[PDB]
């Protein structure tokens, strides 16, 4: 990813989302779009962004349903133009395999979310996260998501998935995570609020990048 | 709910979804709409359904994000007219509380999904489900979702949440669950494919009700 930085575009109205993404485009090549924006402006916003910015789009839908419904969600998401979709591994292997089958059919990618970055992740997800990561490896998953807020857990996740797997990580900035430390284990960092709520989003992105390039 | 039956309307195009829902309307008073229909036709479909059928609408979005994003998803969903939203409990208590706070602000309801109905639920969710249900009780959750495919687990969930809590249950029909046995513990059953893929959806719904009324 350009500059190893992925923008989490979670503003909820089209005009502000387009403005901020355009302001930081020279510093990124990948935008993560989720439900806050899609449920407010429609799935057509994915194709609009992909075209307008010529960026790769990751649909962060944290898919967490039964196999049959996960297939339908993945199919609609790829039909809308997304390059990849983020899927929860907590619901099990069949649910993840349903997503992988659709990505294979459509020439796209699945990112497996192992451990989440917020405090509540410690209650149930953290204890199952190493096993969720191993399950991903056993299913042939090559793209993963792990927590910036717990670099020791990000390290253990990297250990399980190997150096060849691609690992992205949210929780940088607003949630407390550090760009440099996170990039010791992740290939790219996801940043949302630290950039999109900034008085000058481009300056915020530029500052993050400067603290990175020094790695 | 009318006849203790909730329709899971997971068809992906508006015309077929409207046709089937209209054909079975005399047998239900609540429609569960999820991402297969919303991501294909837009969030406006919720208000259209609520108005056209005068039914209560549960948005089955299996919300599974961090607190801040969960708040945004719930706000967009209630703004769209949904009466309730289904939320995963596995991300932890703060993620669930974020949904409860928005529901309180907007005069709506949250349903907490404890254990899922598909096979993969046995891998990680089942082992945490009793605790997820207890967490719900501690947070003051009054509406829950549990699996028709495992009535012994549905019984244990009912035991934890008490008789005053409202419990709905998917996995009836296509996934193997039985209407009557599930209703021994759940207040209402959720049915999707057994009705919407039937040659005559009204006859399928009527047949299910026949079993129910006999209880
Ligand atoms: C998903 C999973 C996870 O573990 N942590 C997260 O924060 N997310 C999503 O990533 C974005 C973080 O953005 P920000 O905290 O930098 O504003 C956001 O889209 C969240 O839903
Ligand atoms: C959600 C959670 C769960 O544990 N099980 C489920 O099946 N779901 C959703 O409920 C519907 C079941 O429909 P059907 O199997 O009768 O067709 C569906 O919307 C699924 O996503």
């Amino acid at each position: 990813v350009m500059n190893r930085l992925i923008l989490a575009m979670d503003l909820m109205n089209r005009d502000d989302a387009l403005r901020v993404t355009g302001e930081v485009r020279e510093y990124i090549d990948t935008v993560k779009i989720g439900y806050p924006l899609v449920l407010s402006e429609g799935m057509d916003i994915i194709a609009e962004f992909r075209k307008r910015f010529g960026c790769r789009i990751i649909a962060d839908f944290k898919v967490a349903d039964i196999p049959e419904t996960n297939e339908k969600i993945c199919r609609a998401t790829f039909k809308a133009g997304a390059d990849a979709i983020i899927v929860h591994g907590f619901p099990g292997a069949d649910s993840v395999r349903a997503c992988l089958n659709v990505a294979e059919e459509m020439g796209r990618e699945v990112f497996l979310l192992t451990e989440m970055s917020h405090p509540g992740a410690e209650m149930f997800i953290q204890g199952a996260a190493d096993e969720i990561a191993r399950m991903g490896v056993d299913l042939g998953v090559k793209n993963y998501v792990g927590p910036s807020t717990r670099p020791e857990r990000l390290s253990r996740l990297r250990e399980i998935i190997g150096q060849d797997s691609f690992l992205i990580s949210p929780g940088v900035g607003a949630q407390g995570g550090d760009p440099g430390e996170t990039l010791r284990f992740a290939d790219a960092i996801i940043v949302g609020r630290s950039i999109y709520l900034a008085d000058n989003p481009a300056a915020a992105a530029a500052g993050i990048i400067e603290s990175i390039k020094d790695l």
